[PDB]
């Protein structure tokens, strides 16, 4: 109430802090950071996991990473993937608090049948702690107990604080749809995949389809953290130039399937098998 604006508070001089002490670049969102959770700060509880429990993990999630950027190749390859995940923090408090006013409540998943199962398992609640999303989840698509488990949780989990937002719920469901096939998709995309790169940069994956500049279908497949949600491909031509696509709102195995039929994209990461997807 009064907790939550102090709480803010110490957020905002904690990221002007981190910037002093300083794509995707820490520099270009410590402050656009800061400066949401001001709007945020200004513009303002909720029910559990409604908006109030989630400035609380939020924040306390914040601070955490915080702490793990202050305390900073190998340092290199951590502070990479630290500012990913500030990437995340940030895309998923602007998608609740847009403007800094808080949508949580009514947010509108993309896929409908990802949209009916989020609001009438958790109802008006914009995040959820693991254990519980994985257990509801559960009741709709088998989860192994083990290790998939943990795959499952760095895929969905993309600030990395324990609990599963409707942001990220949303996020995860449109990559792989169809819901039917939801934790099927996720397996044969993202686990059992060569062309499988996660998080890339359009520089990383030119500099990744170098070695198979000479294997025309050579292809792969990334994640992008200013459009999460959406699937990009970075393919060779015949002509042996790195092109882009970005698939339509539409199952990503589908435009695989596709462009195998096309000849565009026939070897995963320049390997010769193509995994069967049909
Ligand atoms: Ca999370």
């Amino acid at each position: 109430q009064w907790e939550e604006a102090r709480a803010l508070g110490r957020a905002v001089r904690m990221l002007q802090r981190l910037e002093e002490q300083c794509p995707p670049s820490l520099r270009d969102l410590l402050p656009r950071t800061a400066q949401l959770l001001r709007e945020v700060a200004h513009s303002r509880p909720g029910g559990p996991g409604g908006s109030g429990d989630f400035l609380l993990i939020y924040l306390a999630n914040l601070e955490a990473k915080s702490r793990q950027v202050a305390a900073l190749s190998r340092l290199r390859r951590q502070l990479a993937k630290l500012a990913i995940i500030f990437s995340h923090m940030h895309a998923e408090l602007h998608a609740l608090f847009p403007g800094g006013k808080y949508c949580g409540h009514m947010y509108q998943l993309t896929k409908a049948p990802a949209h009916t199962f989020w609001r009438e398992s958790c109802g008006a609640r914009c995040v959820l702690p693991w254990a519980e999303f994985e257990s509801l989840l559960g009741t709709c698509h088998p989860v192994e107990p083990g290790c998939t488990a943990l795959a499952l949780r760095t895929t969905i989990d993309l600030t990395c604080s324990g609990h599963v937002s409707i942001f990220e719920f949303d996020v995860f469901t449109r990559l792989f749809q169809p819901w039917p096939t939801l934790l099927k998709n996720w397996q044969l995309l993202a686990v059992n995949h060569p062309g499988y790169m996660a998080f890339l940069t359009y520089d990383e994956v030119q500099e990744r389809l170098q070695a198979c500049r000479d294997k025309p279908g050579s292809y792969i497949f990334r994640l992008s953290c200013t459009r999460l949600g959406q699937w990009a491909i970075g393919y060779v031509s015949s002509d042996g130039s790195i092109l882009q696509t970005i698939p339509a709102n539409k199952p990503l195995s589908q435009v695989l399937l596709e462009g195998q039929k096309d000849g565009f994209y026939l070897y995963p990461d320049g390997k010769t098998h193509n995994p069967d997807l049909t």
